[PDB]
């Protein structure tokens, strides 16, 4: 993926 970002946004929101 394009760094431990996507997932981690998610994360976050959810
Ligand atoms: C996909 C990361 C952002 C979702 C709210």
């Amino acid at each position: 993926r394009a760094g431990p970002l996507q997932w981690l946004a998610e994360k976050y929101q959810g």
